[PDB]
């Protein structure tokens, strides 16, 4: 009960950027490989609907089990450790694809190529076991680090969202360059194109800059080798279980009035932000740009034109996330609560995803007046950008508080810092999945387009803007 310093805390708070480089790296340079590999768009569904299913399973187990580590590294250090490896080896597995599909039998001129799907896809389940073995212990840690202390927790949390969004600028800046592969000039094969160069360098940055900040974050800060009590033959902690739902129902059964109203909120948190956050740059190549993957050349170019763009809107975002997040602590502490602060920016994300109507209205009245496929004005580019500006401060709570309060209930109630956070993860990948497979044909359901989704996602965040402030327990 004696915490460990603030220097220790941010060294371990800093991974985060090293992880959050991975994911950024993809935005612009995944989706020229999956042509490139000419996955068929179910297989693609399907590879990706298996990173919030792995996210149901692997984090429950995993904290349960960081729990209990016994280890003389500590509880979280080992976990940590091999998740990071394990992203070495899904890099090298994702990056090499083509090369070992085209080596092993793959043909030029033929559009599935079946070998290198094969590679493309274990590369990102490992890739997923990875991020989800490394999450949990992570903030676990912090927690551990804290000892107790509310306030130093909080202040660990905001950190862990600053270095997100840090590494989320270099990613979108090292996939959003074209020629980086001249720093490899045998990048390029006959079998890989120049995106695929891309994707390789920005791969061997991605191992650098998460080697430089584990290692030094892992021996510079100490795990503490934990000690279980002594326990009777007749007791449930040395009894077996349900496999994957024992540790989550274990979990639901001790629980308290503050975590369940926790999770309801961070539910309601994600379903309100999953619908953007998925839809974003489709609406920016489609309504707000004009043109459809489908159809004539100039449609298809207006199309990815608008992709573009929403990928510097998501830019402008991380920063405006990089400069929130430094902030979060001292405007909640004076506005009276965390929790307060939370309600508030809820609201702006309910306004925020209300003007995006408004943005569509102004590009159809340009696109009457000057052609269908004349493309947007300087004033929708600007509006739509700005959208993305300012969505950004709602996120930077989205991304500490909820982690940090699950911690402090926690820390009072004494459940378990690791499976705590990884059954908070739930109220997570449940809206994933949701707005994932149900966005389209609710969208249909009410005419087509993406707006609906959009104003049902703003009346969900006010609505937990409401619990947030009323029905959310207070820490002690």
């Amino acid at each position: 009960d004696q915490p460990s310093p603030l220097r220790k805390i941010i060294s371990v708070a800093s991974i985060a950027a090293g992880v959050q480089f991975g994911w950024a790296l993809q935005l612009s340079l995944l989706t020229p490989y999956v042509q490139l590999l000419g996955i068929p768009h179910k297989w693609s569904s399907l590879i990706w609907l298996c990173g919030p299913v792995s996210g149901m399973i692997v984090q429950p187990i995993v904290g349960f089990h960081s729990d209990r580590c016994r280890s003389k590294f500590g509880r979280r250090r080992p976990f940590i450790a091999t998740g990071a490896a394990l992203v070495a080896v899904a890099v090298f597995l994702i990056g090499y694809a083509a090369d070992f599909g085209y080596k092993m039998g793959d043909k030029l001129e033929e559009k599935v190529k079946v070998r290198a799907i094969g590679i493309f896809a274990l590369g990102f389940w490992i890739l997923d076991v990875a991020n989800n073995t490394l999450q949990g212990p992570c903030r676990a840690f912090l927690a551990d680090l804290a000892a107790g202390d509310a306030k130093r927790t909080r202040v660990a949390n905001a950190f862990f969202s600053f270095f997100m969004a840090v590494g989320n600028v270099l990613g979108y800046a090292a996939g959003s360059y074209t020629n980086l592969h001249k720093m490899f000039p045998f990048t390029m094969t006959k079998a890989c194109d120049i995106y695929c160069a891309n994707l390789k360098t920005c791969f061997f940055l991605s191992i650098t800059l998460l080697l430089i900040v584990t290692v030094t974050s892992l021996w510079y800060v100490n795990d503490k080798q934990w000690s279980p009590p002594p326990r009777n033959a007749d007791d449930d902690e040395k009894t077996s279980s349900v496999p994957l739902f024992g540790e989550i129902f274990g979990a639901f059964k001790v629980m308290k009035r503050p975590m369940w109203m926790l999770l309801i909120v961070t539910a309601l948190n994600w379903i309100a932000w999953f619908p953007f956050l998925l839809f974003d740059t489709d609406w920016m190549g489609r309504e707000v740009f004009g043109g459809d993957s489908d159809g004539n050349e100039r449609s298809k170019k207006l199309y990815s034109l608008g992709v573009q763009s929403g990928a510097m809107g998501l830019m402008f975002n991380s920063i405006v996330l990089g400069f929130m997040s430094l902030g979060v602590e001292w405007i909640g502490r004076k506005l009276g609560g965390a929790k307060r602060l939370w309600g508030i920016v809820n609201f702006i994300l309910a306004a925020g995803l209300a003007m995006t109507v408004l943005v569509t209205k102004f590009a159809e009245d340009h696109r009457k007046t000057a052609g269908d496929l004349a493309g947007p004005s300087a004033s929708v580019k600007a509006g739509a950008l700005s959208l993305f500006a300012v969505l950004g401060i709602p996120l930077a709570i989205t991304f500490s508080t909820p982690f940090a309060l699950a911690s402090i209930f926690s820390s009072c109630s004494g459940a378990g810092q690791g499976l705590s956070l990884g059954v908070l993860n739930l109220a997570i990948v449940i809206p994933q999945m949701i707005v994932s497979l149900g966005g389209g044909p609710f969208d249909a359901l009410f005419g087509g387009g993406n707006l609906p989704a959009f104003i049902v996602a703003a009346i969900a965040a006010a609505i937990s803007g409401v619990l947030a402030l009323t029905v959310l327990p207070s820490p002690p």
